[PDB]
Formats: C-alpha cells, structure tokens, sequence
C-alpha cells in the first residue's frame, strides 16, 4: 500500500545528457543517434532575448559555433537545422548508448519523468503532471533549458517534453519534440500569461481510487453523478472534463465502486472535507493519473 509519485528509471537516458555551448551561453541537450536536439535560444545574447529574430540570428551560426559536451568528449557538429524552437545539430559521433526511443506530445493530466540536468550533467530526476495550463511544476534555474521529459512505453523511451522557460515562480513550460511549444508560449523574454488551469478530474478520480484501496472511503456515499452531468458542472467549479477510460473501469472493478459516485463524491467534496483526511491530503490531488495509481494498487 501506499501511493507515490514514481519516476521512472533514468538509465536509459542519463547516456544522452549532452551540453550545448554557443557564445557565453550553456544549456543542456539530448544526444540520440547522430543527432542533439536542444533549446534553439542557446544562439541568443542577453541583448537579443526580448523578441529574438531567429531566422536572422541563425545567418551568423556556424557549426563551428557549438561546443557540445558529454561530460568531456567533445562531439564535432557537422551540420545543424532549426525545428521549430528547437536546434537539431548533427554530429560526427552516433551515441552507441541511444535507447530504443520515439517522440511524443503529452496532453493535460498526463504524467511523465523530467531529467533535470545543469552543464550537460543529470542532477536527479522528478516526476510532473502536464497541467491543463500547459506548463508543469517543476525544479528549473538557468542553466537547467534543455533538460528532457520522457516516459517509458514497453522498451522505448518515448522523449515528450524539452524545458524552454519558466513563466513565473515554479512555473515551467517547453517544447515537444517537433520543436512546437506547449501551449500557445513562445521562446521570447516577454511576460506570457497562462492558459486556464483546471483540477485533473479523472487524476483525482484515480486518488480517490487508490485511497479505497488504502483503507479511505469515507467519502462514498449513495449518490451518483453521470459523467455528462459532472462535466457540465466542472464547467463552473474548476475542475476539467471527464472521460471514463479502460484504466478507470479496472479500478471501478477492483474497488466495486461505479466512477458516477466518485463524480458525486467529489461535487462535495468541492464545498470542502470537513477536516477529514485522504491518504494524508485534503487537497485535490490531481497529479497522478488512473495508470500511476493502477501500477501502485492490487
Ligand atoms: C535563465 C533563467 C531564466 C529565467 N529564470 C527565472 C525566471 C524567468 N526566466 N530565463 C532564461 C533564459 C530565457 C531567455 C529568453 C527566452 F529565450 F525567451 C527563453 C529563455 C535563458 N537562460 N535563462
């Protein structure tokens, strides 16, 4: 018993923690194959960060340019192309350490493992919920764009995330890797405003899930709330949309508890707890999804 937020092993992506170099500026890349994708704002200067002409600046990069480092071994940039807000730099050097990977576009209340890493060096890893605003909470000072988020699917590490900027106190975004932004941010030293925030409906569905598993229930009662019924309601009490899933009839059956009551549980739940405790919580715990807690539960 007990739920946590798990990361994944790191292993398979430690290998490709790569730093990238240009000018004065250092940050972090990933080196997969022959290719190392990093955040494309590593070309700009402290002078050039408010609304930065990319295309412009590109004309004065040369290969040459990049330094980029695994640890000590200096890998050689043939050639290097712009994807979006991302550079895509080709070196002389296949990673013989590259996973079996692909690339992927997480979507709000979605979880996946960020390895933060400062100088090209892995610090630690820690795991995030991609919000409905498009940013995640996480751990990032200058120097930690580039660090990567990834999840691991089967043997594949499937790469979702980049970080690019922080929008305000431990508030992040980044890239996919097409180089496209979540959201509708932008690699610019501008004050961007949020996307609208909402409490991960189904992540607290699947809290309030593993709770029944964890000796709490408290909050079950007789009354039950249609999914279309509740998602008219969250509308207008903060909470997002919900859609039930293959994950949340699996935890509907091992529990005996229909989602409806959950939806009813947590409409009272919205005008407060009383007090009373959930796994040590009376928040709206939205940061694991069915599947997380599905791999904690029995
Ligand atoms: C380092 C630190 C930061 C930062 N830290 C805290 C709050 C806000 N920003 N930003 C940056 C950038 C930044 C430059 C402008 C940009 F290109 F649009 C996005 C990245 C670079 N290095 N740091």
């Amino acid at each position: 018993s007990g739920i946590v937020k798990m990361v994944n092993p790191t292993s398979k992506v430690e290998p490709c923690v790569v730093s990238v170099t240009y000018g004065n500026m250092t940050l972090n890349g990933l080196w997969l194959d022959d290719k190392v994708y990093c955040p494309r704002h590593v070309i700009c200067s402290a002078s050039d960060m408010t609304n930065p002409d990319y295309t412009n600046l590109l004309c004065r990069v040369t290969s040459s340019d990049f330094t980029v480092l695994f640890d000590r071994l200096s890998l050689t940039v043939m050639s290097y192309q712009m994807r979006g807000c991302m550079l895509v730099l080709t070196v002389t050097l296949q990673n013989s350490r590259t996973p079996k990977y692909t690339f992927g576009v997480v979507k709000p209340g979605e979880t996946f493992t960020v390895l933060a890493a400062y100088n090209g060096k892995p610090q630690g890893a820690f795991h995030v919920t991609m919000r409905s605003s498009y940013t995640i909470k996480g751990s990032f000072l200058c120097g930690s764009c580039g660090s990567v988020g990834y999840v691991i699917m089967g043997d594949c590490v499937k790469f979702v995330y980049m970080h690019q900027l922080e929008l305000s106190t431990g508030c992040h975004t980044g890239t996919d890797f097409n180089g496209d932004f979540y959201g509708p941010y932008k690699d610019a030293q501008v004050v961007q405003l949020l996307i609208q925030d909402y409490i991960q409906s189904v992540n607290f569905v699947a809290w309030l899930y593993a709770a029944i598993l964890n000796n709490c229930n408290w909050f079950v009662q007789s009354d039950k709330c249609s999914v279309e019924d509740f998602n008219v309601w969250a509308l207008s009490n903060g909470f997002s949309q919900v859609k039930s899933d293959l994950v949340i009839d699996a935890l509907a059956s091992m529990t005996g508890v229909s989602l409806e009551t959950l939806l009813a549980a947590i409409k009272r739940l919205k005008n407060g707890f009383q007090g009373r405790q959930i796994m040590g919580s009376c928040s709206f715990e939205d940061e694991l999804t069915p599947s997380d807690v599905y791999q904690q539960l029995a």
